[PDB]
């Protein structure tokens, strides 16, 4: 009939997840009552223009050689680096490769993605030119862009040893920086649900035509192998890549954060469902589900072709993981950014485990299996009216928890005790005119 | 704890789409937060016997031809307008094709379906004709009955600029009408869950033969390659085509709408789930789910029977959509029909969209994200207790809103404020005989 | 805002299967308000040590042949039968074949499983022998273990004429005997949720190789059709065959049931959500989800190691059936068993229909719709803290009912009237060292 | 009713609810003999049926009764053929319904 | 606004909220002589207006007025240049905002 | 169209029949003084000329709308509402009875 300490803390690490407060680490509250494990993973990395050494290419001069740096093109690149420059981090729910950076000379009409499946995509210290016509890059060609991927080790090891896992909570910190006379810029950011499924293509096998004109030999095998089938199945992310651009983003979600790019960004991701339920490690070749091109039976046709339908284009990304569905996908732009910028990444993610036997995780199990509702029903109701990021520096709400959880929990049902609890209005997050007021209508200093 | 006036509105035209006070559209009630645009399709169909002008062949004869119209074997249909015939409607989830009409000279045992894939099915104002055994038709064959799909063209061109849609009603209204002396005959309605799946079934590749004895060709590559491998993804209905019969659906659904045929019939499709996600527009090509006929591996085989395992029937529809999953099937059977009849469809299709950038939708957006959890319980509790169809005359229920919400909306756990609104008694809708009763035992008015 | 007689029915039913009193037979309670019929199997099976007559072999001896006995190397399993031996069931959700039985000569280190697809799986009566190396048997091998399914026709009879079906609970029970002076033995037990799905494993086409070297003829068609598409769909199970060990199944659930053999065992399967809504019959063939060998993608490679990604080995087992999806997997463990044992099996199974029309079902149909919420919410509520065995001869529980659901029944929200019904602390199932108790104190004479 | 033979179909579907009455069987035997012999075929839900009838006549039986007096009874006139139709309370039915 | 055209894409659109008010339309005539024509480019979600500006009016339109006074309205001075407006009520603005 | 676009619109079945009092759309009544002239029903336009960047040699066939004269003149009831209806899937052996009042 009131919400658990337990509960409590998973809704508090699980909105803010980067919080000074949330020291410890709690499970989710269904009380599973199974042996788990909840590792904590925290890493930061110092992003900044990278230098020639570590940039390599994705085209098919590294197709069948490992990576080939970049053969003294970096010309053009430094050019980028004369002028100012976007940056774009995007946080797709997969468990490892955290988040993936990208790199443009100047603000993208759409956030555009290599037809041809890339050739080593690079985790974060080294990166991948991709060309200005979208497409991969060789050497002697024009760079269009950089892109890298964020990668946790730590986490690849865990997810091998474990006989199921689920994500608590995944939190990204965006610290900017930039030498004095040089703060010019603009950020955005916004999450929203972009549920990915296991998916097959449409593909075509390849007929055999064999002539046959041998004295004896005339068997003449010219049967039609060319017939329609599936390619193996792959995790598709239906991410609007034509609307991933800063505007459309701005303009479509009203949550949407928005603020002078010094202010950095702070995205709590957050779920999309009311359940988290335990899955087996399974992970899969990602691909980005692209827009279809022959309508195929969408008119009337005839059976030849039925086959060729409303097929949609898929965007290899030569990079295999096991995603926490059920997640929002965020996405952030630094617009307008000098180019000897500073960007320190910090990303926390905290997940449940059910260890293996004999494996590590074995020796580090929780047995707390607490149960409570009007957590998770909190939740819910909170995950539809929450802020989607915030400044940087902007932790430890005092809104939140003792307000905001107490203000809310009431509502639920009629699974209440206290008569009213606090009167909720609704926030303006004007970060870039200095009018923020948080739920309550309390003015908020922007200096913290 | 209180239903709102925008999830009570939801909730009327979610139950009553066709009702006079339906004026105004609102959305799902969840407050999303996001730009949406909600979109309201009325169509208006007359359907009647067609004429020979717009009857085109399913069979090989227009395989690679485009339609060809009915070399004049229309005597054998003028002959089925010489007696009774029976009508059928089925409105499966698709988003286009709202319903598929479907002519017969007489009742059938079961709603048979074409295991080869017809050639250019067509849109209402054209039919096609399907032999009586079950085949596709060629002209100079013996035609079975006639079929056509009802298409609603601007729901194409919103969806496709559209980033993602959910169904928020559709209601079919039937409007009947006979010359004086012919209106004889019986109307049977019945709605039901037919959960579709994106499956792919289980084909076998083609083996090379190759013979190569020439004199120093004689390499004698006999590799084979019929293996089990996977058809394209389709998207499968497992609606229960042996028992779509009329007599099957009064005796297993007691919600079943049964009348004269003179009296029409209005279903209001109604969802089978609690919530209404939204997702991204996906056209795939439809198939229906037949029955299957080797058992394969479930019987002790050898591997040699574990690929053929119990693969079912798929029979294609040669259409591609979009369906809305989660909602009901609806089908109706007009049997004993006059020949020279006049059936006016009127379907109300309402969805809403999250528009994309630069489409047309982005000028007609609305934001009024309203949230309420009492209307989805109230929806939830009335699914299963609705009537499925209705006398097409039949709207502007007095026991709606005012009287049944109310009356329904105390129960939801005890969210409840109101003491006692109104007792709540099972209806009887006995329309064949006249002695109809509403929730409250109210005789209701059978020419109103 | 009470819970009804159906629903309390029901809740009881779903606890205790094998419980004398749960004579009548209830479904579901949502009132669905659908013509149903809840078919009740309750079957009983003397499982001892077979004999030779009963005793085929999988190996590729039984390849294109009919099953094959044993051609004498019976003497080894006489040898077997000397010392003291291990008896496995999986009761995995299979509906038919309820339960795969397995006899090892020794406590085996884990679940494993055959690679190779295996001939002709037997049923019950029947046995089928594996290597000891993990392999298929033929004649003149070492037997590894025996393995049997026990399976249900009657359900397979009845999910032919079927439109939909839900599991509505099922119950397994182990008497166990063994003759005076030889009832040494441990028996264990576990359920856990492993939760299948229909996937497709990757595999690879074989590429045509063809040598035209012919005079006139000199096509050389080598194209390369080694590439890589989608197996036929299977449902597979993630049951982690590496850890069903007895002490692994101890130590990671604490619900894990522990006694002396003799005690036999009582397993009530319980579900791992909250809804159970209704399915169409699909029996596919199921498989085992093994390990993975092949890294792929899963580290920086090229396109040419894009397609061989992260696939798991599945071991397919020649069966196939449609699984009911979101109930747990058991599985007992009675090692140290004197040879000459027997095991009466008694396994409860009912289950709910949407009948077909001219069907048998439809003779046999049951209207009572009843809904009701709060026994659903129990149901939940107990999932995660009931036990997940118990003594074959534990029955008629006094706590539950009256005591626990009422006790627990006050908890959900604030759905509650009675003030306190009764407190609730942890039980203590030590059923090794006869000093268990309730769940609210009482001990339990473990003769009853 | 059947009782199902062992192993046969009817053996999945069985129902224990042995509930005993006689109040109902003599009410039964009682209606049996002023009961129509048939109805127009859109002639169901009898209002009189159930609340009305059974409880006016469960009270005839002997003097098994608690309830003083339920409901008068008069004869019917079942005249279909004229629309002059009333039912075992004088209630004249409309014979659309 | 628009009356869409039968299949045309406005008929996928349509809103039916047939609200009538003659005091809003008052009020517009009565504004619409003393607005400023302009504002700097950044002055947005002004105070004054609608709970204060379109209150204080709507007493004035004939006698259809139900609150005795809302609040009394003066003649602003929109000195932009000198950094001395003064909205109509007297309140000075700050130009930053 | 008419159905769905305006919702005061009227449908039955055809044996009802129709009473159609059609009403003005402005609040004023002004007198006129008789002034007869040649009706005709404004099409649509086919060139659309200046409405995009042109010369002077196509500054004069601009957007000129299809006229269609009805040979018919009449002066005609400013601000009054036109009025139509459909009686369709009519028998051909039908009768109808029109009845007009105009008061002015």
């Amino acid at each position: 009939a009131v919400v658990t300490a337990a509960g409590l803390a998973w809704l508090r690490q699980y909105l803010n997840p980067m919080g000074p407060d949330t020291t410890s680490v709690t499970g989710y509250p269904d009380g599973s009552a199974v042996t788990t494990c909840i590792a904590d993973y925290s890493n930061t990395f110092n992003v900044s223009f990278p230098p020639r050494e570590a940039l390599y290419c994705t085209g098919s001069s590294s197709s069948e050689k490992p990576t080939l740096v970049d053969a003294d093109n970096y010309a053009k690149i430094d050019k980028w680096s004369n002028y100012d420059i976007t940056l774009c981090v995007l946080a797709l729910p997969m468990l490892r490769n955290v988040v993936m950076l990208r790199l443009y000379p100047h603000t993208p009409t759409a956030f555009a993605l290599t037809e041809q499946t890339p050739n080593f995509p690079q985790r974060f210290p080294n990166w991948s030119v991709y060309s200005a016509d979208g497409t991969r890059f060789n050497n002697g060609d024009e760079p269009g862009y950089l892109q890298s991927y964020v990668y946790l080790p730590n986490v690849d090891k865990h997810l091998s040893a474990a006989r199921g896992y689920r994500l608590l909570s995944r939190g990204i910190t965006g610290i900017f920086s930039a030498p004095a006379l040089e703060t010019q810029g603009f950020v955005t950011a916004c999450q929203y649900l972009a549920e990915g499924s296991i998916q097959s293509q449409s593909i075509k096998s390849d007929a055999v035509r064999s002539v046959t004109v041998n004295s004896d030999g005339t068997v003449k095998n010219v049967e039609s192998s060319s017939q329609t089938v599936s390619s193996m199945p792959r995790y598709v992310f239906p991410l609007d890549g034509d609307n991933c651009a800063p505007s459309s983003l701005t303009e479509t979600y009203h949550q949407a954060y928005q603020s002078k790019a010094t202010d950095g960004f702070y995205m709590p991701v957050l779920s999309s469902s009311r359940d988290n339920p335990f899955h087996p490690p399974q992970p899969r070749a990602i691909a980005v589900y692209g827009s279809f091109l022959a309508r195929g039976c969408l008119d009337p046709v005839s059976e030849a072709h039925e086959a060729d339908g409303p097929t949609h284009d898929i965007y290899r990304l030569n990079v295999a993981d096991d995603v926490a569905p059920l997640f929002n996908t965020g996405v952030v732009w630094f617009e307008g950014i000098s180019p000897k910028f500073s960007l320190k990444l910090k990303t926390r993610t905290v997940l449940q485990y059910i260890p293996t036997s004999g494996s590590v995780l074995a020796n580090f199990t929780r047995h707390e299996p607490t149960y409570d509702q009007i957590a998770l029903d909190a939740a819910d109701r909170l995950r539809n009216l929450m802020p989607h990021a915030y400044p940087a520096a902007y932790n430890d709400w005092g809104w939140l928890g003792d307000l905001l959880d107490s203000a809310i929990s009431m509502l639920p049902g009629v699974g209440t005790v206290y008569n009213i609890a606090k009167p909720l209005i609704k926030p303006a997050w004007n970060w870039l005119g200095n009018k923020v007021s948080d739920f309550f209508g309390n003015p908020v200093a922007r200096d913290g």
